[PDB]
Order: C-alpha cells, then sequence, then structure tokens
C-alpha cells in the first residue's frame, strides 16, 4: 500500500557476482524509482558499492547504506557515520581487544601469522591463526578447527566474559569470527528509513547466509531473489 520503499542487497541481487550493474538493470531501477523509492544496503564499504553500482551511486538511489547502514546517504547527502568505538566506548573496545590478544597467545596451533585482530567500523574480526596466513595454512587451521572447535570455544569463552555488554558473535569461513554490537547486521539501516512515512518496506536479497535478519524483520516484506533477472521478474510482478 501507500508510500513505499524498496531496499535491495547489492551483490547478486542487482548485479551478477563480481560484476558491475548492467545498463539494462540500471534503466530498470530508474524506471521503478518513478513510482516507488529505492535504496541499497550491503556489508561492503562505499568504494566497493561504487565499483558495483557506479560512482554516482548516491544520485541513483534514494538511500545508500554501505557497511550495513553504518554509513548512510539519503537524497544524495551523507546522513550518518557510526562506528563500533563510538557506540561501545574505548574502554570496552580495549577490554575486548586485551582479552582476545591474551587468549590467542594461549592457543596452541601449528602456525601463527598476523592480523589476529582486524578492526572494522562495524566489528572486530578475530582469527587465532591470523588473517594474513596463506591458503595452505588456512586449510590446515580449518581442519584443526573442525576437530578441536577452537573458534566455537573462544566465542563461548568471550560470550561468558562479556555477558551484559550487548555484543553478538559470529563464526564463519575458515579462520575468523566477528564481534559486533547487537543488531549491527543489515537491520541497522532500518533506523534511517522507518520514520519517512513508508507503509511498506520491501527487502530484496538472500534470505539465508542460517538467516539474514533484515529478511525476517517485522518491518520489511522480504523477497528472496536468485539473480538480477529475478529481482526484475518479482519487481514486475509487485509493481507496475
Amino acid at each position: 500500500p501507500g508510500p513505499a520503499l524498496c531496499l535491495f542487497d547489492v551483490d547478486g541481487t542487482l548485479t551478477a557476482p563480481r560484476q558491475k550493474i548492467t545498463k539494462e538493470m540500471d534503466d530498470f531501477l530508474q524506471k521503478l524509482r518513478q513510482k516507488i523509492k529505492i535504496g541499497v544496503v550491503g556489508g561492503s564499504d562505499f568504494e566497493k558499492v561504487q565499483e558495483q553500482l557506479g560512482n554516482d551511486v548516491v544520485e541513483k538511489y534514494d538511500y545508500v547504506f554501505p557497511e550495513n547502514g553504518l554509513v548512510a546517504y539519503k537524497d544524495g547527502k551523507l546522513l550518518c557515520r557510526q562506528n563500533i568505538q563510538s557506540h561501545l566506548g574505548e574502554a570496552l573496545i580495549q577490554d575486548l581487544i586485551n582479552y582476545c590478544l591474551s587468549y590467542i597467545a594461549k592457543i596452541k596451533l601449528p602456525k601463527k601469522r598476523g592480523t589476529f585482530i582486524e578492526f572494522r567500523n562495524g566489528m572486530l574480526n578475530v582469527s587465532p591463526i591470523g588473517r594474513s596466513c596463506s591458503q595452505e595454512e588456512r586449510i590446515e587451521f580449518y581442519e584443526l578447527d573442525k576437530k578441536e572447535n577452537i573458534r566455537q570455544k573462544f566465542v563461548a569463552d568471550l560470550r561468558k566474559e562479556f555477558a551484559g555488554k550487548g555484543l553478538t558473535f559470529s563464526i564463519g569461513g575458515q579462520i575468523s569470527f566477528d564481534v559486533f554490537p547487537d543488531g549491527w547486521d543489515k537491520r541497522y539501516c532500518l533506523r534511517h528509513v522507518e520514520n519517512d512515512g513508508y507503509k511498506t518496506i520491501y527487502f530484496f536479497g538472500d534470505k539465508t547466509m542460517n538467516d539474514h535478519e533484515i529478511f525476517t524483520d517485522p518491518r520489511t516484506m522480504g523477497y528472496s531473489v536468485t539473480a538480477p533477472e529475478d529481482t526484475r521478474r518479482i519487481c514486475e510482478l509487485l509493481f507496475s
């Protein structure tokens, strides 16, 4: 019904994987923006979104939410820049860091490299081996991790240590896990849209990483898409 907004995931939703958006797709969205407002959200940073969607990305969408909406543009103008250290405070930042440093120092492994802690605007990415390891070194860690459950245990330990502090944990891939404030997934971006009068907020993306929370969130009407051809097919069905 009513005034409405379409929000799209960027890679695989609007583009072919690792490819820039198509002229055909782009023309399609600008034609859609005639009747309904459009925005984009993704885990990547602004430079990445530009590569994928074009340098003029902010003139092309009514909202643009790099880094899950921790960076936000509305109507072409930079709305907010939020980061983990401002939300959590420095002392907590540093207590998390200090704990993870000392814990990693105690884990027995076949190899250790560097970038044990990667600091991002939205998360601490932590790797017992270190993110700089080579492919063969990562595979070795990953098989050890499967047998030993090194990441699961670190995360459990941390979850105990930092109970009450409003942090979520997330293991994936082969060598690291993420620590970030609660709700700092794609759901973050909804705070920027939910007071602009939309009667419906459509979300187009993957419904599954598990589960993408924005997809299942009570504010959105989530539609899972398999490719830009699909996004178009469903937009044709819903709109027009």
